[PDB]
């Protein structure tokens, strides 16, 4: 019993941690195999981040100027790309404890946890949502750029962003590991303004079904309701839009509980349109939207990674 | 900026858990150096936990009816003893990747991550707190006994939990690394009733201040008050009563933020008495109390570990 903000075991990505330098400037960087990814500003100084030209900038970088530290060990750049907004520094020894992994570009609404790190150290691990603005509420200090966010799947590290930048309103903003933002943001201090961060509707309602495996049920009515009168009501308040694929979505958990989905999109309707009158629905007073249906399944079930 | 639940490193503890079987129960155990721990209700059948005698069910039980896997090669066990409730079982081959670790007893209020694991393979991380009546709010399923609690300090890890079982309510207890359970639990099923869960007073402040570092300082007064006097109020909403000891853990805290912790109280008694009017504070529409005062300061400043 019991539902958690839980995160994957980090051990596989803390093997992956390094410590970049050029110049006055550190951060953190990713090294599998024999390649170290780090954000592309690591070559820039604060005045840089105005107005930055980084084919320039780059232009007086070598090898050399890229100094990597493996935790106590220096590790030797033998070659260096850009790609996007990314640096990729080939070193001559490929990190003995690379996982099973694969680069992969997620979706606004899915899930996945923080490694942050600062100097290449782990320095604690989280649960991230990739918000429907395409920012994310993260945990990140000065030097904590180069964190990245990953999925586990049994054996296999799937790396879905990295660290680069945050906003003036304390939201962040990052890359894939090939180097391209999420959304429209760009590796520049610059006016840039969030959009509206609506709310993830088909996790709201994967977490309403998992308080009801967990005995959390005072918001279930008697009420049903359709997508287009639900999404009514979504819109008001700034919710995602509910599709027939979200629905598809949480068949199983429907399977499991005996709750048809649009019997519970009528649940999450009063409780939008009542608020929740004080109670607390697993331990929160607001409802929760970063769990994905996959999410609830794996917790409510003990899945294990290798 | 940003504020976040975030557990420690998990990769040290991953690389010590492992599956325990005792005739048809599996659970998990703790190998470090050449002794693997894990409760010693495994050597019970479900008939058994309604009115176990250990001593005489473990006279049936010897070394080789332990049976320790450690992910995928198994381990020799060539000795075990009961201390508690918990079984030692001396293995003859040291875990090669035990860390530095030590055996700590917390007290009510401190907080620490879980390691969630099923079969001896972690599934996930998260972090608790140690309840004022002795319970801890996770995430446990059939199976997980045997999964530990822990916190870190640069390169050692102070193991304090171990999980044993889960009361009726749906919350859990567990014992330290010596088998001694928190509160009054026992390891039997029976009629075990967890008392009055106060909120952690210090806690709660700790997580104010955390607040007004990120920006969210709507709650902030022209009132102070005296320890006396908001402790009528703790006691109104069954909060942990505030002693001279926890005002002087948060002076590194006022002292950063220029707000005395009286004056800080006084916000959290209006919080209390008015509610927060549908707002909320670093995504929360509650007062949250399991981050410490050193969980705060450790966040907003960047610590990592070895
Ligand atoms: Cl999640
Ligand atoms: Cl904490």
């Amino acid at each position: 019993s019991g539902f958690r903000k839980m995160a994957f075991p980090s051990g596989k990505v803390e093997g992956c941690m390094v410590q970049v330098t050029c110049g006055t400037t550190t951060l953190n960087g990713l090294w599998l195999d024999d390649v170290v990814y780090c954000p592309r500003h690591v070559i820039c100084t604060s005045e840089d981040m105005l107005n930055p030209n980084y084919e320039d900038l780059l232009i007086r970088k070598s090898n050399h100027n890229f100094l990597v530290q493996a935790g106590l060990v220096q590790l030797r750049v033998i070659g260096h790309s850009m790609q996007n907004c990314v640096l990729k520094l080939k070193v001559d020894t490929a990190n003995p404890k690379t996982p099973k992994y694969k680069f992969v570009r997620i979706q606004p609404g899915q899930t996945f946890s923080v490694l942050a790190c600062y100097n290449g150290s782990p320095s604690g691990v989280y649960q991230c949502a990739m918000r429907p603005n395409f920012t994310i509420k993260g945990s990140f200090l000065n030097g904590s750029c180069g964190s990245v966010g990953f999925n586990i799947d049994y054996d296999c590290v799937s790396f879905c962003y990295m660290h680069h930048m945050e906003l003036p309103t304390g939201v962040h903003a990052g890359t894939d590991l090939e180097g391209n933002f999420y959304g429209p943001f760009v590796d520049r201090q610059t006016a840039q303004a969030a959009g509206t961060d609506t709310t993830i509707t088909v996790n709201v309602l994967a977490w309403l079904y998992a308080a009801v495996i967990n005995g959390d049920r005072w918001f279930l009515n008697r009420f049903t309701t359709t997508l287009n009168d639900f999404n009514l009501v979504a819109m008001k308040y700034n919710y995602e839009p509910l599709t027939q694929d979200h629905v598809d979505i949480l068949g199983p958990l429907s399977a499991q509980t005996g709750i048809a989905v649009l019997d519970m999109c009528a649940s999450l309707k009063e409780l939008l349109q009542n608020g929740m009158n004080g109670r607390t629905i697993l331990g929160s007073a607001l409802l929760e939207d970063e769990f994905t249906p996959f999410d609830v399944v794996r917790q409510c079930s003990g899945v294990t990674f290798q």
